[PDB]
């Protein structure tokens, strides 16, 4: 009864291995599922290759926003740039059986599945760097004033490998996507990667997948997350943790500012007194970058200590860029060109 048999109670089509679509896409099986509905391996009959359909769940809700993240996927491919292919390449779409289906490129696994081949302890600062330097050139792709598109869900697992063997990655799912201004949403990263400007209710930029990506590329090196708050106050505190309390100034003008700080009588902001009054987090800053990264020590638990490729210099460029990356400011924030400029990529 759910779209003539062709759904299961949750709005998602029932995928047949081996079903044969519009006399051109040969389904194979089911790769995995997320929140749009899921994504499927196929063949292109007529182009003779392998593709991903990304299968929209029959719904209007998610229907509207895969709209708009077609148009976002089609506005990308009008800019023929060589930067675009660090973002995934949305071949055609059609809609089949009352679902809206997405044609890309197929692809391999996303970052995630790659730092849990690593135990999660993490990948070399090489090949950190080189995922750094594809990744900052797709933020200056999305950053061209024609285009001008926040990612607004950059996480590992949104980061795929072209191929399991090799450093080429693009982005992909834009479902969170939009375009500058016609921002209409308020809760829009994952937590772990969420900016502090829109932990605080701010108005945001597409400074916010620059901070998603310096998230990223600690936990690609570290293999742990670097924030890892079980909720929006546990976040905003364990960023607290490490580059210490919001300059004034943004705290001023955030509207759930009293969600994590107070304003003292002094002019000055600082945390708000926890219920219990008992201490969980370290004390604003005290939790260096630097010791994270055993810059001096090593790497990231010592692992690297005794290593090519991870020197005390290469250290000090990379916590520099990522520092810069975690700017509280979104208006001072460093921006993919110049980021493409830093020492850290020699
Ligand atoms: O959304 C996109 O733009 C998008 C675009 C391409 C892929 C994708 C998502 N997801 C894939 N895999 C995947 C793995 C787990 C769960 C789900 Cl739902 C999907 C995948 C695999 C191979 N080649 C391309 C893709």
């Amino acid at each position: 009864v759910y779209n003539d048999g062709y759904d299961d109670d949750n709005y998602d089509y029932i995928v047949k291995n081996g079903e044969k679509w519009m006399d051109r896409y040969e389904i194979d099986s089911l790769i995995g599922k997320g929140s749009f509905g899921q994504v499927v391996k196929a063949y292109d009959r007529v182009e003779q290759e392998w593709v991903a359909i990304k299968i929209i769940k029959n719904k209007k809700a998610f229907l509207n926003q895969a709209q708009i993240e077609v148009r976002l996927l089609e506005l990308m491919n009008k800019h023929d740039t060589e930067m675009k292919y660090y973002i995934v390449h949305l071949k055609r779409h059609f809609m089949f059986r009352n679902h809206l289906c997405l044609v890309f490129e197929m692809l391999s696994y996303n970052l995630y599945d790659l730092l849990r081949n690593t135990n999660f302890r993490g990948v070399s600062l090489n090949l950190t760097r080189k995922f750094a330097q594809q990744m900052c050139t797709a933020l200056l792709f999305l950053a061209t004033p024609e285009l001008s598109i926040i990612h607004c869900d950059l996480k590992p697992e949104n980061i795929l490998l072209c191929n399991p063997k090799r450093s080429a990655i693009k982005i992909v799912d834009f479902g969170s996507s939009c375009q500058l201004g016609q921002r209409i949403y308020q809760y829009i990263q994952s937590r772990f990667y969420r900016s502090p400007e829109v932990l605080l209710g701010m108005p945001y930029d597409l400074a916010i997948d620059m901070w998603s990506l310096g998230c990223i590329l600690v936990e690609m090196h570290t293999g742990e997350p670097l924030f890892s708050g079980a909720n929006e106050v546990d976040q905003m505190n364990k960023i607290v943790e490490v580059l210490g309390i919001p300059p004034a100034h943004i705290l001023d003008q955030a509207p759930k500012a009293r969600k994590f700080f107070e304003k003292l009588p002094d002019g000055t902001w600082n945390l708000k007194k926890t219920k219990d009054g008992k201490r969980e987090y370290k004390p604003p800053g005290t939790r260096k970058l630097h010791n994270i990264l055993g810059v001096e020590t090593g790497g990231p638990g010592g692992r690297r200590a005794g290593e090519s490729g991870h020197t005390v210099a290469d250290y000090l460029k990379f916590k520099d860029l990522i520092l810069r990356m975690l700017d509280y400011d979104p208006k001072t924030r460093i921006q993919p060109y110049y980021a493409l400029q830093h020492s850290f990529f020699k």
